[PDB]
């Protein structure tokens, strides 16, 4: 595949992981590039253009979410993260916090703080960051509303209240790396048909569902697939709800 929306590559730098945006041992970052595109893919099969509802259902770090929050902020009504354990889910509402220029001031002044203990350069360079950043978030509509709950995404009972009365109109999720057959592959068939199903139970019927994985192609059939990309390692597919409900059990 090739980039049709992030055609040209970007000054992503204040956006890399471990700059401004919380880094995990645990977790990957995701390239930006990558959500980029992926999450403008979903935007141009929505019905219209009016502000979306983003949700990322397995969030891990927020990592992913928190960049498509800032970079997609003129885009977007509010974010919604949610997660299955306790752990990635602390890193993530930190991640988070950055969705408001409040939370961007804290993370400068943290880098700032860094720097004159320590005096390394990059603590600077991350402190100019955060204020680039919150330049650009003030200017382009504020702080971004967010939540952020425990839920497990294949119990569509959990879903109603990580949802709050908000219809999302796009998900977008790294597949957790667990629910991989291991941890070299991909998530099989009958998981990702799991989690479809139970997304699909709590969206709207115009919602976009966008998954991504490190593999050739990821299963949905028999639901169709709006779209599909193949950049590096990764693949994503895109689903819409109301076409998900029209496959059955």
């Amino acid at each position: 595949s090739a980039y049709r929306h992030a055609v040209e590559r970007m000054d992503s730098s204040d956006l890399a992981c471990g700059v401004v945006l919380h880094s995990a041992p645990g977790y990957p970052a995701f390239p930006v590039r990558l959500a980029t595109e992926i999450f403008q893919r979903a935007l141009a099969r929505l019905p219209g253009d009016g502000p979306v509802t983003l949700w990322d259902p397995c969030c891990g770090s927020g990592y992913l979410l928190t960049v498509l929050g800032l970079l997609h902020r003129r885009s977007l009504r509010q974010v919604i993260a949610s997660d299955v354990d306790p752990a990635p889910l602390e890193l993530a509402a930190k991640n988070l916090a950055l969705l408001s220029p409040a939370g961007l001031t804290a993370r400068e002044l943290e880098r700032r703080e860094q720097s004159e203990r320590f005096g390394k350069p990059s603590y600077l360079e991350a402190a100019q960051a955060a204020r680039r950043l919150r330049e650009r978030l003030t200017a382009e509509g504020g702080a971004l509303p967010c939540a952020i709950r425990t839920a497990d995404v294949f119990d569509p009972r959990a879903l109603s209240a990580v949802l709050a009365g908000s219809a999302p109109d796009v998900v977008l999720t790294d597949l957790p790396y667990g629910e991989r057959t291991h941890w070299e592959g991909q998530v099989p068939g009958q998981p990702v048909a799991g989690l479809l199903r139970s997304l699909a139970s709590a969206l709207p019927a115009h919602a976009v569902i966008a998954v991504t994985d490190r593999s050739r192609k990821i299963p949905v059939a028999p639901v169709k697939a709006l779209e599909r990309l193949k950049i590096g390692t990764r693949s994503a597919v895109m689903v819409r709800a109301a076409d998900v409900l029209e496959a059955g059990p």
